[PDB]
Parts: C-alpha cells; sequence; structure tokens
C-alpha cells in the first residue's frame, strides 16, 4: 500500500533495509568499541569518544535511509543487529584498524547500491547515495587512515608512551 | 603506500594529476593577463582585477583536485608547468576571446575525466567534479560569452572609447 | 611602449622577471611540500600547513615583485616554471633542510638583484627588495633554522615519537 | 649656529634647500592647473580636483624637507618661486603630459640627491629621501601614465565626448 512510489525497485528497496541494518551493525560495534575504551583497565577516554561519535553518526545514518525508504514509497524490514566481532579490543591501533575494516565494508556496500541505481536508472538514490553517505566515507576513512599511521608512527619502543600521547594529543576533549 | 584506497583506479589517478596541471597553468595564464592589464600603456584595471581573481580561482581549483587526490588515497604528482601562450594579449576582447578558449578547455577536461570516472564506476569521483567544477565552470563561460557580447556590441566605430566604457561600466572596481 | 620609465635599466628589469619566476617555483616547490605532508601514509597536518603557508608567502611575493615591475615601466616575461627537486619529501627533517636549501637560494637570488641595483644606481629598486623580502627572509630562515634545531634534538633514539611530537608541540594548529 | 650638526655635508644642505624651491614650484604649477580647469569655459572639476591635490602634496613635500633641513642642523635658505611655464593648460592630455614631465623633474632632482648621499656617505638622507619621496613619486607616475593611455584611448573621432567621460568616469568627485 503506497500511492506514491514512482521508479522505485524492489531490488533496490531491499538493498536500503539491508544497508539500514548494515550501518545499525556498525553502530552497535562502535557503542562496544567505545565502551571498551572506558573500561577502568583500559581508560583512553580521547578514543572512548571518538567511537562514541561514530555510534551516534552510523545511527544518524540508518535513519536517514529509513527516512528516504518511506519518501519512495519502500517499507523499512528489520532484521535481527548481530552483536559485534569482539568483546575486547585491543590496543587503540587494533581498534583503529577495525574500524577501517568497517567503514571500507559500509563504503563498498554504498558503491553496491549505487552502482545498482545506476543499473535500474534510478537518479534519486543514486544521488541521495552520494550526497549524505559516499561522501562522508571518504572523508572518514582518509581521517582513519591519518590515525593509524599517526598510531603507528608512535609505538617505538615505547607503546604505553605513545598510546598515551596519541590519545591525549590528537583525540580531542 | 596508502591503507585507505578504495575504488580509486590508476587511470583516474593519473587523469587528476593532469587536471591539476591544466589549473596551474590556466592560474598561471590568467596571472600574465592580469599584468599585462595594469601595464602603464594599457592601464585597464577592471581587466587586471577580473583577471587575477580568475587565478585565485584556478590555483584554488588545483588545491581542491590536491585535496581530493589524498582524500582517496592516490599520490600527487606534478610536472612542470608550460609558460602562457602569449607575453601580450592585445585588446580586451583579444584577451576575453582567449579566456573562453581556454576555460572550454578546462570544461572538456573536466568532462573528459566524468566519462572516465562514469566509466570506472567512480561516483565520488563524478560528484566531486559536477559539484566544484563543472556547474562553475558553466556559469563562468556565460559569463565571458556576456562579456564578449558586450564588448563586441561596443567596437563601431570608436574602439578605444567601447573598451574604456566596458573596463568603467562592466567590470567591477 | 612606456612613458614612465625612468632610471630603470634593461638589466633590473630581466633580474626582476628572472627573480619572480624564483618565487614562483618556490611557491610550486612548497605546494608539493604541503600536499606530501596530507598524504594519509604521513598525515602530519602541523607540515601541511606549515608549507602550504610558505606557498601563499611565495605566490604573493612574485604578485608584489610583478607589481613592481609595471610601476617601474618595465615589462613581465613569464618563463615555464620546473617542477619542484623531489616527488616525496621524506621525513619532516629532510623536508625542513630542502626549505632552508631553498630559501638560501632566494636569499642569494635578492642579495644578488640589490647589488645590481647598487652598482645601477637604482635606490627605489635595493629599498623595494629591502623592504618586502630581505627583512622577511631572515625572519623566515631564523624560524626554520630554529625548528631543525628542534627536530634535530627530538630524533633520538625514538624518531617516529620525535616527529610526532614536533609537529604536535611546535607547529600550529 | 648648531649644537647637533653630525655628517652633514654644506653640499647636501644646499641640495635641500634647493629640492624646496623645486617642490614649492612644484605646488605652484599645480595650483595653476587645478584653477585653469574650474575655469567656466573649461568646468572640468575631476581635473580641479586632482591638481589640486597634488599642489597639497608637493607643499607637504617641502615641508618634510625643511623639517629634515633642522633635524640635520642644517639652515633653510628660500629663494623665488618662478611662476609656473603657463597661463593657459590646454587639453586634459595637454596638462596631464605637462604634469609628468613635472614629476620626472622632481623624481631626477631626487634621484641626484640620493647620488650626492651616496658619495658623500650620508644614510640618514638617503634612507629619508627614499621613504617620503621615492616611493611616492614612482606611484604617481605611474597614475600619471595610467591616466595619460586612458586619455589617449578616449581621443578618437570625438575629443570632447572622451574629455568629459574621463573626467566624470576616472576622476574623483
Amino acid at each position: 500500500s503506497s500511492q506514491i512510489r514512482q521508479n522505485y525497485s524492489t531490488e533496490v528497496e531491499a538493498a536500503v533495509n539491508r544497508l539500514v541494518n548494515l550501518y545499525l551493525r556498525a553502530s552497535y560495534t562502535y557503542l562496544s568499541l567505545g565502551f571498551y575504551f572506558d573500561r577502568d583497565d583500559v581508560a583512553l577516554e580521547g578514543v572512548c569518544h571518538f567511537f562514541r561519535e561514530l555510534a551516534e553518526e552510523k545511527r544518524e545514518g540508518a535513519e536517514r535511509l529509513l527516512k528516504m525508504q518511506n519518501q519512495r514509497g519502500g517499507r523499512a524490514l528489520f532484521q535481527d543487529l548481530q552483536k559485534p566481532s569482539q568483546d575486547e579490543w585491543g590496543t587503540t591501533l587494533d581498534a583503529m584498524k577495525a574500524a577501517i575494516v568497517l567503514e571500507k565494508s559500509l563504503n563498498q556496500a554504498l558503491l553496491d547500491l549505487h552502482a545498482l541505481g545506476s543499473a535500474q536508472a534510478d537518479p534519486h538514490l543514486c544521488d541521495f547515495l552520494e550526497s549524505h553517505f559516499l561522501d562522508e566515507e571518504v572523508k572518514l576513512i582518509k581521517k582513519m587512515g591519518d590515525h593509524l599511521t599517526n598510531i603507528q608512527r608512535l609505538v617505538g619502543s615505547q607503546a604505553g608512551l605513545g598510546e598515551y600521547l596519541f590519545e591525549r594529543l590528537t583525540l580531542k576533549h
């Protein structure tokens, strides 16, 4: 039941629902990452705040996709959200590597959906993805790559020292 | 060495580097145009300022392309910048004709790169070019065409008079 | 064609044109340096901003020289701008060493032109160079020497750590 | 009688007095030029104001020289001020040509005095001349050359029309 649907394929509708699941799973992963760094035996609050902000960003992305689904006359369908891949996330370096792997997976899912939009001649969809998602992914992944490089440079030698300094001097408070 | 590169072809990376060279060459051409109109034996300051503003715009375009190259994980490679095609630029009319030829050449290079982006299924690139470059080119070329028409209308008959009036009454101070 | 030229030798006019080329080449070199430090596998943004500011300063110096050329009745002549001497710039230390070598070369070119001005009894030229260029070079070179010393002190031992700390704690954001 | 004179030659003292006479004569010439353009049968007020401003500038230059003469312990000596070379100044073009000839003569007198300062190892004098006079002359002469070119471009054909337009659209009110 929709009186508005136009040029919106069932394939795209389904892929949008899958992307919502991916974004919510990413949000959940970042929630876990954030709280891990808030453990009293980890205690790197700049890292807590970095991942918590990302958890909010991914939730907002899911909600944007859902708003779009309804604007086009598609129907939201939700699936179980699988728990994050790890319970403990290791070092800041380990975490930032996991985060980049995650973002690349989201980016590829966006690219896949854009390709589907192109195949389906759905310019509203393809533009929607670029404006709210594809640009943001490129920016985020560059930031994460920058952070990885700085973390790596700081290892040495004296990993504890480097981990503290990165959190204090790069990450925001 | 990049930990971020995704869906960014070597072909696109190379074409972006070439486009940077084209934008810097255009900036250099406009620098020459601007100072020519500041000669005491030319002395058309509205024309100086018009071309100097364009020199800044083209430099900014090059820097935007370079920022994008790094955001995608490509590697900037710079080449020699060839000197402008002329040392003396003739009349305002001659100059404006040269400027339009230049802008059309930049526009075609942007269109060529967009086509490559399309062939390579690189929507981030294609959107980047449209947002920061393709729209601006259309606007600029329309402005230049408008100016050419006004300059042409003012020739007569009394070319000196017309050249002065255009600079005084159309171009900004 | 000039109705204004007075006490301005052909030798000085030519040397001013050469100096414009040197300043533009320096600007181009700093543009390359800046973007190298913005690479995701380098990621030292304080260093990016340091060199980008210098690129702007050198471009402004070229434009000042060109304005002066026209004020004196000389004629700007532009030459090809050779690409920077390197595509990759190594460490912050390597880069700062290259920058000092570059500035000393500009300074010597200014000194050479001042000497020519003196030989030609051209006090407007000699004063112009001192006011806008010679003072600024001394200040800049002292700053670079200061930075080199601080970078060198930070090597150790733990070069990665030192490189990060210099960028965080000395260079501006 | 002076208790302050140091490194200030009689040659320089005399040349400064001569330069005062030249500046006052220039001021007087511009006073005549200004009022000529205020004649009801000439009536080009932008031109009146242009020359009257120059009359003030030249008077101020004379006073600066006189202040300097006393600061150095030299003694002002005034001579008769010869009347301007013409009673009627022809067209704006004629006037602007006369003005440039006048400024070049002042500039050469400044250059001559700077050379004397150099020969006499009098750096206070040479710097004084550059700061307050040599820079200002270059700027003024460039402005006059610019105006001459614009006036010349406007002749045609229709000289009356061009003369009116220059006064209305270039000169200030």
